[PDB]
């Protein structure tokens, strides 16, 4: 409808997949080469379903800051045929408060969904399903189960992955540059 969506369209028709576990389906964010990032409660193993396709992974770190506190950010490599797009030069460098955010989903069950959100705080700390968990970002809109894995951009930036919410509002983990450095 406007630049906002224009930005979001972009991102997903080049740089998601449908990741699958046996914890559900998720919108999965392709950072560069082979890397993508998924919510830390899809529970990656050894395999994991991209678009279908029965695909090894090849590692999985459940990041974590350094006061041993969750992100609830996975890093994926996965044994795929093909690069993403490098998206990193869209990563934000620091922790920062959005205005005019969408969140996009991307699954068999949510295809084509965009959201916008409105503003975006910079929460900070969350009890997130019982799990101490920091660099969460909050939107007021009543986002549900499918949504996890959606990304939240701005016009020229990537900032978080949608990871829960509490029936009014959402919240999503940062991405920050520094977590892609190869
Ligand atoms: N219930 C499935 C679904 C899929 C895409 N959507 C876009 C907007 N609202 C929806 C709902």
């Amino acid at each position: 409808m406007g630049p906002g969506f224009d930005f979001a369209q972009a991102i997903m028709k080049k740089n998601t997949v449908i990741a699958r576990t046996e914890k559900g389906e998720f919108t999965m964010l392709g950072v560069y080469d082979r890397v993508a990032v998924i919510p830390t409660h899809a529970s990656v193993g050894e395999i994991i379903y991209i678009n279908d396709v029965e695909t090894r992974v090849l590692d999985a770190c459940a990041l974590r800051d350094l006061t041993d506190t969750n992100l609830e950010i996975t890093i994926v490599k996965l044994d795929r045929n093909q690069k993403f797009r490098d998206i990193r030069h869209f990563l934000p460098r620091c922790e920062d408060d959005y205005n005019d955010a969408v969140l996009s989903v991307h699954t068999s069950k949510f295809p084509n969904m965009y959201i916008p959100v409105g503003q975006v705080t910079n929460y900070g700390f969350l009890n997130l399903g019982g799990t101490p968990t920091h660099r969460i970002l909050m939107y007021n809109f009543p986002t549900r189960a499918g949504q996890c894995g959606g990304v939240v951009t701005t016009t020229g930036k990537v900032i978080g992955i949608h990871v829960g919410g509490n029936g009014a509002q959402g919240f999503a983990a940062m991405l920050l540059h520094s977590y892609f450095t190869d």
